[PDB]
């Protein structure tokens, strides 16, 4: 079903944009309450079938999952445009929040990381793929509490098959060996992916592979380079990210793994 367009009141605060259009923030009237949205909206009231189309997939893997750190979907509203309306989490990307906050200390930064292992860890045991696993699809709801966002990639897996084959958004830099070469997609890619994440989450928001071609990462991490420790980075939080840059596929843990590592440093 459709939410009432008449529930939903928009704010003139814009919070991200990209090719589909603009995200808002907004209030929805629940049930009796009334709530903080972000709304995704494309541009140009929908007209392109392309951004349609992805937009009710985005909704339909969205619709599928719960889990407290994971963005919640309030649900799909066929308007002015169509738009995909979302649980606020009022502190937004974790990348931006962290290049402005550096006196976050490092056990804080433990303490979101492994939030992002949990998700991810129900994400793998669902048997849906990411694929756009990065810190600025982490949003914070508090400097405490981290959810995972950004859902316009993702692919709920194939009774049979542990990998998405692809047959659009090529982020080279976050993406695994298999991916790059084969178009093979799967929970341990996303742990590829997650090892970049802690990269930048300890590196406060950094990009990634900084000044280089995707050319140049790719042939990097061919002849089995890796980027170096951030500054004050726990050693061990280094040593799980040189593991999640597993190259072969079989042999890089899955996030039950990560999830635990990441468990039991936080918890000394
Ligand atoms: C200062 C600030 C900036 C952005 C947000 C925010 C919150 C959101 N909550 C739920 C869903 N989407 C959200 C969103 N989307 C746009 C950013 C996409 C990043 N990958 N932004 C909040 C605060």
């Amino acid at each position: 079903v459709y939410l009432d367009r008449k529930l939903l009141t928009l704010e003139d605060k814009e919070l991200g944009s990209g090719n589909f259009g603009t995200v808002k923030k907004g209030y929805y009237q629940m049930k009796k309450v009334v709530k903080t949205v972000a709304v995704k909206i494309l541009k140009n009231e929908a007209n392109d079938p392309a951004l349609k189309d992805e937009l009710l997939a985005e909704a339909n893997v969205m619709q599928q999952l719960d889990n407290p750190y994971i963005v919640r979907m309030i649900g799909i509203c066929e308007a002015e445009s169509w738009m995909l309306v979302m649980e606020m989490a009022e502190l937004g990307p974790l990348n931006k929040y962290l290049q402005q906050n550096r006196h976050v200390k490092d056990k804080n930064i433990i303490e979101l990381v492994h939030q992002v292992s949990m998700g991810m860890k129900y994400l793998e045991e669902s048997n849906f793929v990411h694929r756009d696993l990065a810190a600025r699809n982490v949003l914070l709801v508090t400097q405490h509490y981290a959810k995972i966002s950004d859902f316009g990639l993702s692919k709920a897996l194939r009774a049979d098959e542990n990998y998405y084959k692809a047959q659009g958004k090529w982020p080279v830099k976050w993406y695994a060996p298999e991916c790059i070469n084969y178009y093979k997609f799967s929970s341990k890619s996303d742990v590829w992916s997650f090892g970049v994440l802690m990269w930048e989450a300890f590196s406060y928001g950094q990009k990634p592979y900084r000044g280089m071609k995707g050319s140049e990462v790719t042939a990097m991490l061919e002849k089995g380079e890796r980027m170096g420790c951030p500054a004050g980075c726990p050693r061990e939080m280094y040593d799980l990210m040189n593991l999640c840059w597993t190259y072969d596929v079989e042999n890089r843990p899955g996030f039950a793994a990560v999830e635990l590592r990441l468990r039991n440093y936080y918890y000394d």
